[PDB]
């Protein structure tokens, strides 16, 4: 279920074709190590949850993006809905994900 964004364009579709199910992006770098490192986590989702939408974004092939949400500090969770943020909170919490999804939920 996890895709991966590309461009601006595209983070645009993406947010339009996932109809208004909860929209939870992880905005982290690919290359860097403790940054995929919550990966077993936060994309091992894609079969728990499976009516959630989930996109990943690289910091490094796709700053267009990461610099649009003025992003602070790797990882870092953002929360869209409709096309509309909603929530965000980063830091390398995970078990602060599931929580914070029965938030939007």
């Amino acid at each position: 279920m996890v895709k991966q964004i590309e461009s601006k364009t595209a983070f645009q579709e993406a947010l339009d074709a996932a109809g208004d199910k909860l929209v939870v992006v992880d905005f982290s770098a690919t290359w860097c190590g403790p940054c995929k490192m919550i990966k077993p986590f936060f994309h091992s989702l894609s079969e728990k949850y499976s009516n959630v939408i989930f996109l990943e974004v690289d910091v490094d092939d796709c700053q267009d993006v990461a610099s649009e949400c003025e992003v602070k500090c790797t990882p870092t969770f953002q929360f869209f809905k409709k096309g509309q943020k909603v929530g965000e909170f980063s830091g390398a919490n995970k078990e602060k994900l599931e929580a914070t999804i029965n938030e939007l939920v």
